[PDB]
């Protein structure tokens, strides 16, 4: 079945985990500790010397977005046609761009850059609110009327940002309702409330 | 047909341009100058306030990789099956990671970080050489036996790096032969030698 190999943090696996759970999929968690990593063995066997590492049968994958896309392709969470597929990518790419800045803050200069980051947030979130207003008034999903991997990724982005800047979604009604709505999905809700998710720090340096 | 809207630099459009050309596709180039951009009008109309912007009929896209994936999906440059598709993403994601570091150097600290960057290059390129050795001895493409958007993106990455660190491919025979082989493809060769490509600086700050 599936197996996600990662450190004991949500980080870049949070979204794909939400997806699997929400899709009623089963997966094995291979937890890697700082000690096991600093040993070098696993690091060397990784294509880009990094985790997450993913296994689907004998198919070994690396890169969180490759996992996301893979799951979306095989599970039918990639749009109804080529057009929607492109729109899904567009959203995911934007999520990725913002996640990189987030990651950079968290690990590069949390204390010095938090203010500037939070000041810039509105403008970084605005694109997703706009996307929402152009798709059935933000009533359904980020693209089309069926959920996609971009949704789970955007949801996570949103969630981690609420922790970073409590209330950053107040100025974005569609996003706020979107988070609540998605978070309310039965399987997802149960997952999000489970110790498996709740007891994992968002990041590995203790900053959030 | 297609229309790529960007600044007069190769940057994030180089790959997708190589693709179109190589695939015998026709496209219109909407050149945006620093003045036109600093006017703010076009910037505001862009989803993430950035270029490249792409048009395929009435489908407007943003994010270079979304364009790459879109073209790969519609032109059949995305693997022969879901498995290869995942592998293609995996390669592209790695290219993207390295391109971000490259971009960062070029615009953030070219003078101070060039040495450290060039010292780290071998390790950053190693993954692509390995990928190649696992696919028919690196005789065909980065994934499978048919070309994919990841190829054009990886090719560009390789090309810009040779300029950055002349000879960085000497330690990688498969990559070297790969670059030559791909660069030799008729339509691509003609494009690469054309003024349309040759007379465009790689980056917008004059550093390469
Ligand atoms: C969310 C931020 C985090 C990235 S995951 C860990 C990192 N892997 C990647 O960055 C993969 C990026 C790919 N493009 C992708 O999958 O999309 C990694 O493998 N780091 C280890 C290494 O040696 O490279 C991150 O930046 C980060 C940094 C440091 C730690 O560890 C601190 C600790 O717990 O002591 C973690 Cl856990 C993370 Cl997540
Ligand atoms: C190759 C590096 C380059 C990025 S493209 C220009 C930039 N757009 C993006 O970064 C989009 C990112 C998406 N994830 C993607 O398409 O992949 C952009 O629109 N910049 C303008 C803006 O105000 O946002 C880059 O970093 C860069 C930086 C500066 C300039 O201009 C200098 C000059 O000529 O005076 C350029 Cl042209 C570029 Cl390309």
């Amino acid at each position: 079945p599936y197996t996600v190999v990662y450190f004991p943090v949500r980080g870049r696996c949070a979204a794909l985990r939400m997806l699997l759970a929400d899709q009623g999929q089963s997966w094995k968690e291979e937890v890697v500790t700082v000690e096991t990593w600093q040993e070098g063995s696993l690091k060397a066997s990784c294509l880009y010397g990094q985790l997450p590492k993913f296994q689907d049968g004998d198919l070994t994958l690396y890169q969180s977005n490759t996992i996301l896309r893979h799951l979306g392709r095989t599970l039918g969470l990639y749009g109804k046609d080529q057009q929607e597929a492109a729109l899904v990518d567009m959203v995911n790419d934007g999520v990725e761009d913002l996640r990189c800045k987030y990651i950079s803050l968290i690990y590069t200069n949390y204390e010095a850059g938090k203010d500037d980051y939070v000041k810039a947030l509105p403008g970084q979130l605005k694109p997703f609110e706009t996307l929402l207003s152009q798709n059935q008034g933000g009533k359904t999903f980020i693209v089309g009327d069926q959920i996609s991997f971009a949704d789970y990724n955007l949801l996570d982005l949103l969630l981690i940002h609420e922790v970073l800047a409590p209330g950053c979604l107040d100025a974005f009604p569609l996003l706020s309702a979107y988070v609540g709505r998605l978070s309310a999905r039965p399987k997802l809700k149960a997952f999000l409330a489970s110790p498996e998710y709740v007891n994992l720090p968002i990041n590995g340096n203790g900053k959030q």
